[PDB]
């Protein structure tokens, strides 16, 4: 498989939008897990090999913590959110 929903680039906060422009630069990054392999083993992205998705961490300013924001890349460039830590995920639109 079922389809993910769709989010338009422009509609994601700040920050998020933010780590997309570090990303597309290849850094630098706030924190040292940034860019790790995301394993992706319960299946919620398409299944796919080892290595093919890696995950950011999405700056939440009003907190002290890392926080639960996150964006998941995937090895032809596409983009994923998650504003909770991986329990949900939406495509990330280029175009909008």
């Amino acid at each position: 498989d079922p389809a993910l929903a769709d989010v338009c680039r422009t509609k994601l906060p700040s920050q998020a939008q933010d780590t997309l422009a570090l990303i597309a630069k290849n850094g630098p990054y706030p924190y040292n897990r940034d860019g790790v392999v995301f394993e992706n083993r319960e299946s919620r992205l398409p299944k796919k090999g080892n290595g093919y998705y890696h995950e950011f961490t999405v700056v939440t300013p009003g907190s002290n913590d890392r926080g639960t924001r996150r964006v998941v890349t995937g090895g032809y460039g596409e983009q994923y959110w998650s504003p909770d830590h991986y329990a949900t995920f939406q495509e990330i639109d280029p175009r909008c």
